[PDB]
């Protein structure tokens, strides 16, 4: 079978009566499906273990995930090869530790709480792909390195040094984090993975056969930033936030790369270098979005490709043909590269 | 008072009798010091909460940290402003959950275990500075951004593309991770912080008044790699592993930078760019280690500085004077940059 173990946070307060009530209705709809498990709660935190049929389990959990009485739902463990059940006795036993006064459950309550808020902290510092992998039923640390084709995405803020020059530290961080949120949301919805931030640069990747998603995610980012600029308060740093984006494609190594005590599940390869180099040429080329020939040809949609240049770098000494896409949004975003050359004054007066 | 909460792993097996025995001797030496708390164990994992006087607490914990009957000791929480005690009743009560059969502690045992291995996984993906900050009694997520002077360290592998060209993926990752371990150990012991890996590049920083530690950590790395090369098996990829290092100094922003769901506690500033640019010139300059004028002058030891060049980049259009240090190790390491231009053949035959 499949055994899922998750934790979540109360969206708003709940009383034992509502908790127990969710317990009962849980047990019933569970008995119907031969699903077994436990539900605990401790100071506004839910713990649950559910076991049963794969298709059954995922369907319950899809409903648990869209239920608005809890949030920050995180799968701690997914076992997909289960043959045994740990909670044969309960369709959905519920244990409210808040009310518990028992002598040994007490020291155990404060451990749980401390373990949990700690885990919550680490979650915030943890790459998204790690929890994906965990929810797909694998331990990230056990994945062997592998060669894979990827589209690599690289982006940064135009004239970011002017920002950090002129703005108080809290505004600078605020601006960068806004940027990073915009990119991460759109890249994730489009099926990609944001893998690293460095300075004000985003690095991400999509599966090798997803050039169209890479390009679209990028056009969407340009669009989102345009909404954000024209929507921002008067004098806002935000009104002159502009990005350059660079796309490349290549075979890369995917896996656990790092020192002994600290690793990233990430990629490593020539395409990472190429995408970064491409993004850096967006100033010279006056194109907010630049990508390689291979990204272009690997694309299968009717994009309005424009040949930009024949350019050198690296490497093997061969010139690489560089492309963008011509439409209202890239034109506006490309014009924004010029604007961004001279925002020091504007920024000065925030 | 101060309340410390940590978890650790059994270095080797222990029986309840040894566990309880550590409990008793714990309770006694604790009663002596007005220290209170709890010790739990669950399948080869120790949980402990200790409360008492700051100087008392740190002294016990210094002894706990160097005790070889457990490992992977991680402080989950440090409270330094405590006025109340949660475990007034026990100098060191011990609760072995392994033996427990109680009806509700049972579902609680499997939660603890799952929460814990999960937390263990995330630890591996988590920056070192986060646990430092936690052990110093602060929640990393609550630290406001701040301007600070830093020496930024940047390093990478010479001709790394030849490696990823010629070597199987497992060897490539093995080689990079070896590199990253060597740098991280030495940078950490010398008081610095490795903050990010990107491709095969390390980025780190030291406090602004620690140029001497920055330089020494770097010389030590060159030395460590030399030991590693000349110590490696015949034909090993390792025997042609070489690094270039770049040091810069400047005022930077330190803080939580990232999207909503994923952040790094890191730095951001011109000095980060400058150090990277400096490291890239190590090929041109034929100097394994290059650093800026400011790093030099901020240094207070009798280093054997050699002026390298007057170089341009960035930025503000001003030429920056670039330095290295002249001794047997930098000379050997600088000669290694030439060697590394032509290791494709050697690597081919591994
Ligand atoms: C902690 C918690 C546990 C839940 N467990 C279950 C569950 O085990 N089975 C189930 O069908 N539905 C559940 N639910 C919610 C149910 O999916 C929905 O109430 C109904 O099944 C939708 O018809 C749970 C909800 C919870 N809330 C408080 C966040
Ligand atoms: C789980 C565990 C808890 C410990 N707790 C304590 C403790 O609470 N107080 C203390 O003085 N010493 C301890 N110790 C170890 C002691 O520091 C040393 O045995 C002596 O104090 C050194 O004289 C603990 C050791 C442990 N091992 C099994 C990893």
């Amino acid at each position: 079978m499949k055994r899922l173990t998750y934790i979540s946070k109360f969206s708003r307060p709940l009383s034992g009566d509502e908790i127990e009530a969710i317990g009962r209705i849980s047990s019933q709809k569970n008995q119907q499906a031969n699903v077994t498990g436990v539900l605990l709660c401790l100071d506004g935190i839910f713990f649950q273990i559910l076991e049963g049929e794969a298709e059954k389990i995922d369907r319950i959990y899809e409903r648990i995930l869209a239920d608005e009485r809890h949030t920050d739902i995180l799968c701690l463990k997914s076992e997909v090869e289960v043959q045994e059940r740990m909670f044969p006795d309960w369709s959905m036993q519920t244990i409210n530790l808040d009310e518990n006064t028992d002598f040994l459950i007490r020291p155990i309550k404060v451990l749980l709480q401390t373990l949990t808020e700690s885990h919550r902290i680490l979650e915030k510092y943890t790459q998204p792909s790690i929890f994906k992998i965990i929810s797909q039923g694998t331990n990230p640390l056990n994945i062997r390195p592998k060669a894979v084709e990827k589209i690599v995405f690289f982006s940064d803020i135009v004239s970011f040094s002017t920002f950090a020059e002129k703005l108080p530290v809290e505004e600078v961080v605020s601006v960068v984090n806004s940027y990073f949120s915009v990119c991460t949301a759109i890249i994730t919805r489009q099926g990609g993975e944001v893998t690293k931030f460095i300075g004000d640069c985003v690095m991400a990747y999509f599966d090798g056969d997803c050039a169209d998603q890479a390009i679209q995610a990028s056009l969407d980012i340009l669009m989102e930033l345009e909404i954000l600029r024209n929507s921002a308060p008067e004098g806002s740093p935000l009104r002159v936030l502009y990005s350059g984006i660079g796309l490349a494609k290549g075979k890369v190594i995917e896996g656990n790369i790092g020192s002994e005590l600290k690793r990233d599940y990430t990629i490593l390869g020539d395409a990472v270098n190429v995408a970064a180099r491409l993004e850096a040429l967006t100033r010279q080329l006056s194109q907010a979005l630049v990508f390689s020939s291979e990204v272009k040809n690997s694309a299968t949609k009717s994009w309005n490709f424009i040949w930009l240049t024949d350019s050198e770098l690296k490497g093997k000494s061969e010139s690489i043909d560089i492309y963008s896409i011509d439409n209202e949004m890239t034109r506006k975003s490309s014009g924004g590269l010029e604007i961004a050359r001279n925002i020091g004054h504007y920024l000065e007066r925030v």
